């Protein structure tokens, strides 16, 4: 559909400009980005969408989701990493985008094993 096919070029024109970008606890920029802070800044400048700053802030926001009911552009949540909560945006195709610990900014898939286990929410932001 192509409302769907618009909304996932303007998240990976986004994921394209930062690929690799390493990961950085509180960072906000090319520097360095978290989570959380990659998801509020490509919300803001590719959907003029103001989220909170925060993974426990933002997985507020919007409406829950079911794992079975995700579309692109729902936020995705995990239990992972050392703040306890980790976030991504769903592309698709058991797909999210998000600024990963291991590799900063990359694509990965719902169903890698390390993922699967900790996934805990999805939230609708844009409808």
């Amino acid at each position: 559909m192509v409302r769907n096919v618009d909304v996932k070029s303007r998240i990976m024109d986004q994921y394209a400009d930062w690929k690799g970008v390493r990961y950085r606890l509180g960072g906000s920029t090319k520097k360095g980005i978290d989570s959380s802070g990659f998801v509020q800044r490509t919300f803001r400048e590719q959907f003029g969408l103001e989220l909170p700053r925060s993974t426990y802030e933002q997985q507020e926001m919007g409406k829950s989701v079911s794992r079975s009911n995700l579309r692109t552009g729902d936020l995705v949540l995990f239990r992972a990493g050392s703040t306890g909560r980790h976030v991504g945006i769903y592309i698709g195709n058991n797909q999210f985008v998000h600024a990963s610990t291991s590799s900063g900014v990359i694509i990965s898939s719902m169903n890698e094993p390390y993922w699967k286990k900790r996934y805990n929410e999805a939230r609708r932001v844009l409808s």
